[PDB]
């Protein structure tokens, strides 16, 4: 693909912990934190910033970021989509809108080698009983 963009699933999480300044922008839909869960990066230091991307309305999305990050000017963000979405698109928007340098993850969360399929930590919804139900 792009030798420089969307690395393997760990390629983000690794650099999430090792950078100590890095962050996560879960662009996955607000429903996906109901139906799949969220990534448990808390042991690196903090939770991810859930804000659904919509290629609709660039400013009406970035309104969530400006209050959420202390030092966007050197914080290394990592988007996280469900599969593909527009991860690599957001990965070149924030850095051009006053953050430093941004990244995506291939296969997102639910992809065949994405976050879930990478030994990476998760939060999930509540415990329930009915796998064929969803």
């Amino acid at each position: 693909g792009s030798s420089g963009s969307s690395g393997s699933a760990k390629n983000a999480y690794t650099k999430l912990g090792t950078d100590d300044n890095a962050q996560l922008l879960d662009i996955r839909a607000t429903a996906d934190f109901r139906q799949v869960g969220s990534p448990n990066i808390k042991g690196l230091g903090k939770k991810a910033v859930s804000t659904v991307y919509n290629g609709e309305d660039k400013p009406g999305f970035l309104k969530k970021l400006s209050l959420k990050f202390k030092d966007p000017e050197n914080t290394t963000l990592y988007i996280l989509d469900k599969f593909d979405g527009n991860s690599e698109l957001v990965a070149e928007l924030v850095a051009l809108n006053g953050f430093k340098s941004a990244y995506a993850i291939k296969d997102g969360a639910e992809g065949p080698r994405g976050w879930l399929n990478s030994s990476l930590p998760w939060i999930e919804p509540k415990k329930t009983s009915g796998p064929s139900s969803g």
